[PDB]
């Protein structure tokens, strides 16, 4: 690989908290100084893991394209290492570069997925790599979009967000939004959709609306994917029933945790194979769990085979404890392979 | 260690299925071999524990009991399976071994507590201790299972319920066990708190709709799991607050699933794993995993907790999960930011 990839892969990624990510919007020279270093490091770390993939997979035009994109984006960013953070034109050029890198990486996920489709034409090492590859992309997209959406002139994002972070994320509203999105799709596939039976408990502040610092787009993706699976299971398991049981959602805010449990009566899944739902090929649920774990949360499924399934999202209720969960290429990772 | 320990520890334990457990000469020949093998494997594993733990009077007692039991059992390798008094004496020896091992669980626990309270425990050693205790207690669960099966079936005096085959109920009324275990916890709850939550039970037979839920299982093991879960659910309900405890029993094609739900305020995800560190809850999970089942908790901090038991619905797949002291285990004793 290029010298830059070898060099920057020697560094470990530096995870940020969501609090720190918010603080970038409270300064541009500081985000620029961090990103111009951190993004090459993260691209270089995953580029090293791409090389140890099975040759039949790494040699796919898709994977080779992703590798070429990441290499070029890495070079685009290392060009800014000579510039001074006080150089206003360098900051402006840096925003332009991030936008170019963002657009270049826009189709990474489907391109990588297409690469797996060819390789297939169960693999624990591939699951290991895809968790890391997709978590790495989630993190770089997160960082770059935070800078773009705060410091660009045209890319302003949502006015109520600092970058992509909603400091007062209305969790229940995101739930209702994602449920409608899944409901619209469910109606197209079945001409029927379960209703939502939503409960909320604010143990931290009883009877108070539930807000946390979070990335609503990530939360929406997780809930959308879980609702799609809950609705599909409900309709199909009860297709011979005159009605559909609702999907029960409870949103709970605790001292340390924001918990969302989605319960369906869609027949459940045997314990022996429930993990297959998280194996790639079918990237919705695996990516959803990455999103949950990205900021020290988690996503778990507990099924009652013959009855239904509980899906539970755990998010940290404090932004200071919502720290990036990042893969690093080192001896340990090489040993896992 | 004694020669017999070294010799029999070189054998790997032979797990049986519920179906297998469900001729006195054959059971005699198997147990006189298998019980020393299982005692010898865990005895060798005791020897690699930290010296200050092994030197506690508690661990020395456990070691001395296990060694004596092994020697008692090895003496029957000189007897013929066709010797009538040998079979009869062997039952009396199992009864003696069962009495000698009667206090193993609290004794080992005392040694662990004494060691942790008095000595420094590195993170790896602490993880190794939970690993060892899971394996030590599973080992005991398995030797007690096998010994009791032989005693209950072949003893002239210590025969169990005639409706059961040893300790196994070939048509275990799961719901009946759930109700009984709930009342046992309820009686204890009333005595300490002067009040107890009610039971709201539901059952769904997905394998045989509208039919009673029965599987081949050890009702005593199932009772232990549910009793401990009910104790924690009732303790959490009364202390946090009474909302009832909701239980749903589901029979699927492959799984028998029991979900217990309380509203006792839940537990933060950061520390919920500590509930399974080292004894009722971790041993309860061992019981569930003993025949390839499982026991998980997923809590909504600020609201309540769900506890779910998974049991194999088929006796052929209900196979002992036995620890073995081989190179892989000794390796366990010896990637992400
Ligand atoms: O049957 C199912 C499978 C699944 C995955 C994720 C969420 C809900 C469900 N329900
Ligand atoms: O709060 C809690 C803790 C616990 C452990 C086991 C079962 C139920 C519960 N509830």
């Amino acid at each position: 690989v290029p010298r830059e990839v070898e060099h920057f892969s020697r560094y470990s990624p530096s995870p940020l908290s969501m609090k720190q990510l918010l603080d970038f919007g409270s300064c541009e020279r500081t985000s620029f100084a961090f990103l111009r270093q951190e993004l090459p490091v993260r691209l270089a770390n995953i580029l090293k893991e791409i090389d140890i993939l099975p040759t039949q997979l790494v040699n796919t035009s898709s994977v080779q394209l992703v590798k070429s994109w990441y290499i070029q984006s890495l070079m685009d960013l290392v060009e800014f290492h000579e510039k001074s953070p006080d150089d206003q034109k360098a900051l402006s050029d840096f925003v332009d570069t991030l936008i170019k890198v963002r657009n270049r990486h826009h189709n990474v996920v489907p391109t990588m997925a297409q690469g797996i489709i060819e390789y297939k034409d169960t693999n624990q090492n591939l699951q290991y790599f895809l968790d890391r590859f997709y978590m790495n992309r989630i993190s770089t997209r997160m960082l770059m979009n935070q800078h773009i959406l705060i410091f660009s002139d045209s890319q302003t994002g949502n006015p109520s967000h600092i970058g992509s972070i909603d400091p007062n994320c209305d969790v229940v509203a995101v739930v209702q939004d994602a449920f409608e999105c899944s409901r619209m799709l469910c109606d197209q596939y079945y001409l029927s959709s379960p209703e939502l039976k939503l409960t909320q408990v604010n143990g931290k502040f009883p009877d108070q609306p539930i807000h946390i610092v979070y990335v609503p787009s990530h939360l929406h993706h997780m809930l959308f994917e879980l609702f799609k699976n809950a609705m599909r299971a409900t309709v199909e398991h009860q297709e011979n029933q005159p009605s559909l049981t609702p999907i029960e959602v409870i949103v709970v805010l605790g001292k340390e945790d924001l918990t969302i449990k989605i319960s369906d009566r869609g027949g459940g899944v045997p314990l022996r194979i429930i993990d297959r739902l998280f194996s790639y090929t079918g990237y919705g649920l695996p990516i959803s769990r990455l999103y949950a774990k990205y900021f020290q949360g988690d996503l778990n499924l507990y099924s009652l085979s013959g009855y239904g399934t509980d899906a539970i999202i755990y998010l940290k209720a404090l932004s200071s404890e919502s720290i990036e969960k990042l893969p690093v290429f080192n001896k340990s990772a090489f040993k896992h392979y």
